[PDB]
């Protein structure tokens, strides 16, 4: 590559020499000439390499930025406690809310895909309908089961969770929600009369 | 900055001159000297700037890589149709599955946070329990409601969805799942006898 500072400087010192042969003067100037063209070329090649690298880093910051989305609107424990007075810090911890911040995009995508397929609600509507699912699950189901339960006790308690586990066994062997035969149905009709 | 190739070359041409004054020879060599130290300095400064940029791009590829996670295990429409014979392309489209691939990390995090708070299942357990939620919602609830419904008809049809909308109204004004008074409860006891 280009000459080190000390090699260049030696040439300049040679050239100062008053008794340098003419051929020697020309040669040394030629070495300076050749060298400088090479230094300039190395330099320009560095200049394009630095700029290509600046291009790539800029796209990688935008690309990164878009898939991260707006940091500002992340829901925190603090936000949750604030906007949902029924939820404690203890519940947040038990539910492992903060661990969702460790998940990568592929994992979250897959998770959400599975929720959408399970609950039968289009993705763009899902957040809006999350309260409706909380209500089905934590209230109506429990009150609906209770009513059947209270009546089943005065006719004889149903083993509702035996039913549930059977329907999960069925789904896992089939991989079809379609054609689960939920035994709850049968026993409810035996209670119908 | 450093001299252009053509400016450098002029100096070399001056130096060739046989009748150049001694003072003139020294001066021109000094210009060459000063210039080369500057070129070398500019160069080294570019060399560290290129490398700092290479550092930053490398971290930005790892940082990006970790939050994207493994591209290979993304669930596709093709995967879904394959592993769930009960689900069609039409259902995938209606559910807008593919649109989940457009969501950023903040959005997916927030969505999952809301599911976990709504269904009361810790995050690390959520995927594993998604089939159980599908069963509660698509089977037991419907069979449980049916039983109450069939009995309510032969005693007089309950307006179950009037109940649901009221509990959602209550939740939206309160922001507490806690203290929803679901009217379903009341009417079920009026059917109890």
């Amino acid at each position: 590559g280009p000459l080190k500072p000390e090699e260049h400087e030696d040439i300049l010192n040679k050239l100062l020499d008053p008794e340098l042969a003419q051929s020697e003067r020309t040669e040394a100037l030629q070495q300076l000439r050749v060298n400088y063209g090479s230094f300039v070329s190395e330099y320009n090649d560095l200049t394009k390499s630095h700029n290509t690298l600046s291009k790539e880093l800029d796209n990688l910051r935008s690309r990164f930025g878009n898939l991260e989305g707006n940091t500002s609107e992340r829901i925190t424990i603090k936000n949750i406690l604030q906007s949902r007075p029924d939820i404690s810090a203890e519940e947040c911890n038990f539910l492992m809310v903060e661990q969702i911040d460790s998940a990568n995009l592929t994992t979250l995508q897959n998770t959400v895909k599975e929720i959408v397929l399970a609950v039968g609600i289009p993705y763009p509507k899902l957040r809006r309908k999350i309260p409706l699912l909380a209500i089905k699950l934590k209230y109506e189901n429990i009150m609906l089961s209770n009513f059947a339960q209270r009546l089943h006790r005065q006719v004889y308690e149903m083993n509702l969770k035996k039913f549930t586990d059977q329907a999960y066994y069925d789904f896992m062997s089939t991989r079809r929600m379609d054609s689960i035969d939920h035994h709850l149905e049968r026993c409810l009709d035996h209670l119908y009369d």
